[PDB]
């Protein structure tokens, strides 16, 4: 089927379909609704070249998040060096920086937030009883992962200190800890990153949702055996869990 070129937020009906899950765009096949499960699949890398929307997808998932949330219940975490995502509210307090010194104790703090949520010691088969956890629902989103530098601080008060250490060791656990991770990165260059970076090696051992926006169909690498195509802005292959890769158009905020 041929799928638009600029598809807007009122175009596929109900955007917001529960906590978690989210419409994102249309899929070829019959144009039918793509849900984004985050419940499932708390985690979601999205690959592309030069304005090819990742950001769009970023602003896309805060606003329809937000609108449907309450701020008791849900809180954002935005790294974005680029600052392209100031425009877009989050709910009080939360968390926005794009400055490259506050990654570090920003991600410590998060992991300190989520780590004690885990159940204690000495349960075996006791703790699938709803064990869960008290507060917020959060959406950590790195606009730009792949352009902050992985390497021990060399100056400031955290040298020898990398920034996603505290993070790794949650992701497998994110979706009964209730975090949700949401990145972004160029196309070209991302599949070394895959087997290279300990943050994008831990999503793709952990399988997440991975968007593939255009790309180089020579150089850009293959991401689970596919490779990128040159596609207009917001058309994706989309890779989950459950079904074969998909081609997508996702939603143009705005
Ligand atoms: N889903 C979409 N549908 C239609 N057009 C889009 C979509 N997403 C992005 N675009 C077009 O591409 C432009 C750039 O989008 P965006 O800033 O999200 O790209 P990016 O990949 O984040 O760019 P950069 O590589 O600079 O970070 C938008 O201004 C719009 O013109
Ligand atoms: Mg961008």
């Amino acid at each position: 089927r041929l799928l638009p070129t600029n598809l807007a937020p009122h175009a596929v009906g109900e955007l917001y379909r529960g906590p978690d899950q989210l419409v994102i765009g249309q899929r070829e096949e019959d144009l039918a609704p793509v849900i984004l499960d985050l419940a499932a699949n708390p985690l979601l890398m999205v690959f592309g070249d030069a304005r090819s929307g990742k950001t769009t997808l970023l602003r896309h998932i805060i606003r329809t998040v937000r609108e449907h949330s309450t701020a008791d219940r849900v809180a954002f975490t935005v790294l974005d060096r680029r600052l392209h995502l100031v425009d877009e509210p989050l709910f009080p307090d939360n968390e926005y920086t794009a400055n490259i010194d506050r990654i570090i104790p920003a991600m410590l703090g998060l992991a300190n937030l989520i780590e004690a949520r885990r159940p204690p010691a000495g349960m075996s088969a006791a703790e699938l009883s709803r064990w869960t956890f008290a507060g917020h629902t959060h959406y950590l989103i790195i606009d730009d992962v792949d352009q902050v530098p992985d390497s021990p601080a060399m100056t400031g008060p955290y040298i020898g200190q990398r920034p996603w250490t505290p993070l790794i060791g949650l992701l497998a656990q994110a979706g009964d800890l209730g975090l949700r991770v949401i990145v972004t990165g160029r196309a070209t260059g991302s599949a070394h990153l895959l087997m290279t970076s300990p943050l994008l090696r831990r999503f793709n051992d952990l399988q997440a949702t991975t968007l593939m926006l255009a790309g180089n169909p020579a150089d850009s690498g293959k991401i689970r055996g596919e490779r990128f195509a040159r596609l207009p802005a917001g058309r994706a292959i989309l890779l989950t869990d459950s079904d074969s890769p998909t081609y997508v158009q996702l939603i143009n905020p705005l």
